[PDB]
């Protein structure tokens, strides 16, 4: 079975005058989709965060921080600029064996609250996207939500391939501290 076919770039939008400045800090994946994500509502993905860190040389330190068993994971990458301000390139592509290209694209955000991101990659062979809705809070509201729906179903991905990750304090937001809720 073959994977739904990555979208033309014609058909991502790229944020005009992207501010690399602005970009930095804490995102919380609020929605992710893609030609190899499935929903699964038995046991949902949950929420993990990106932390973009803006170097001297103005690529990004990239670390995810994800909850999973009972620790927490990590994935930290370099995000190299690319041909266009907003695009980047996934740094030190040949410690990513069968991997032969990774390319990011900034479609909009304002910054302090949402951002959508592209990302598309070939792998052995095989050409596979996702795009994220980045929030600077755990929820966004659901008109930001329902456009990210519609933005993933523009780029060829039905409703089973879009998840909205279920918020969780752990590893994730290191300062939430959380406790039981008063009238939850
Ligand atoms: O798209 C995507 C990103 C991560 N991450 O750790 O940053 C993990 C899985 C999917």
């Amino acid at each position: 079975s073959d994977l739904i076919p990555a979208p033309p770039l014609s058909k991502v939008p790229l944020q005009q005058n992207f501010q690399d400045n602005q970009f930095h800090g804490k995102w919380y994946v609020v929605g992710f989709a893609g030609n190899a994500i499935l929903r699964e509502d038995k046991d949902p993905q949950k929420m993990f965060a990106t932390i973009y860190e803006l170097k001297e040389d103005k690529s990004y330190n990239v670390t995810s921080v994800l909850f999973r068993k009972k620790k927490c994971d990590y994935w930290i990458r370099t995000f190299v600029p690319g041909s266009q301000p907003g695009e980047f390139t996934l740094g030190n592509i040949k410690s990513y064996p069968g991997l032969t290209s990774y390319l990011v694209r900034v479609v909009s955000t304002n910054y302090n609250q949402h951002a959508m991101v592209f990302f598309k990659w070939v792998s052995q062979n095989r050409e596979y996207f996702n795009i994220t809705l980045y929030g600077r809070t755990k929820e966004l509201t659901s008109e930001l939500k329902e456009n990210f729906i519609r933005f993933s179903k523009s780029l060829g991905l039905p409703e089973n391939h879009i998840v909205f990750p279920v918020p969780i304090d752990q590893c994730i937001d290191g300062s939430a501290w959380s406790h039981p809720q008063f009238e939850k």
